[PDB]
């Protein structure tokens, strides 16, 4: 799965951004170079710092911060719902959001808090649908 693309028909390979966080997943659940703890309602998600960041601009500026970086356990505000931030982290690895009804208030808070400007601009949208 392979083609050309641009001025100079460099070779793109159509599957190689997806097939790189299928393997990033596999580091995560096997908990290979796993370099940071989140801490969200007393329950524990590890994973990689290099992975949040590039997804979420609250990780962002707290992993580029000289003080900051240096943290191996992250607590989240406890009002955050953990299997909201579970979602987050689980889309963050997969590009797959697993939006419900039941569950698209706290997706979409959590996802404030994170500063995950496309997540939240999909909640909002499904959730003006429904009025
Ligand atoms: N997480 C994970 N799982 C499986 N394989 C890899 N990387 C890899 C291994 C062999 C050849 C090419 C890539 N990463």
């Amino acid at each position: 799965n392979l083609y050309f693309q641009g001025a100079d028909s460099c070779i793109q390979f159509t599957r190689h951004a997806s097939d790189v966080l299928l393997n990033l997943n596999r580091l995560r659940s096997r908990d290979i170079l796993t370099d940071v703890v989140i801490v969200v309602s007393r329950e524990q998600f590890r994973a990689h710092k290099t992975v949040l960041m590039a997804c979420s601009g609250l990780f962002y500026s707290i992993f580029t911060d000289q003080l900051k970086c240096n943290l191996s356990v992250i607590n989240l505000d406890p009002e955050i719902n953990p299997e909201g931030f579970c979602i987050l982290l689980d889309f963050m690895y997969t590009s797959r959001l697993n939006l419900r009804e039941g569950n698209i208030m706290a997706v979409m808070a959590t996802a404030m808090y994170l500063q995950m400007e496309h997540v939240v601009d999909t909640c909002r949208k499904f959730i003006k649908a429904s009025e």
